[PDB]
């Protein structure tokens, strides 16, 4: 799900400068020198869920080289000889076309 | 926030086998080939909200070179005169120690 953006007040909220300084000490691009945060005068936030998927499977080795790009339906297994039991976990996140892998370990 | 892990049924469930590719199509790791995925077996789910932090804020030229480690303590801005305004959009998930900026750029606004 996804929540309505919401003004927040800037007060004395450590977290937005945390995040402000986490923002700017990240831009490299073409500066000499790093800009830092003099200071925050907006902050909004927004609620933004996602789900967490641990998931247990069997692979198999595939026609495809790593050179190519991965499909399912393009990706078949060579033989249905079973390879490994293989444990992800995926964090899907539609709402902002985020999705990412944290684990995946094999020999389960 | 976290929401509790349920074991959920395999069943027909195309997400999962969606996602299991998904993973497994992003192991280039020790292999000529990609393995791919034959049948899921378990599956369980947790809900993790995270929050997206607008944060608008005025600028300064810090004393720290680009070659150097960024950290507020250290790179202290050269004078307090503001360079320019910026907004920055940054996803933060603590339960996962996953935080993201997905916009960054130095318009500045009396909007």
């Amino acid at each position: 799900l996804v929540g309505g953006w919401q003004k927040k007040p800037v007060d004395g909220n450590q977290l937005f400068t945390e995040l402000a300084h986490f923002a700017v000490g990240n831009q490299v691009g073409d500066r000499e020198f790093f800009d830092t945060v003099l200071e925050v005068i907006d902050a909004e936030t927004q609620v933004v869920a996602g789900t967490n998927y641990r998931l247990t499977f069997k692979i198999a080795e595939s026609t495809c080289r790593v050179t190519e790009t991965y499909t399912k339906e393009l990706c078949l297994p060579k033989t249905q000889d079973v390879k490994d039991t293989c444990t992800a976990v995926i964090y899907d996140v539609p709402w902002l076309n985020q999705r990412s892998v944290s684990s995946f370990t094999c020999g389960v």
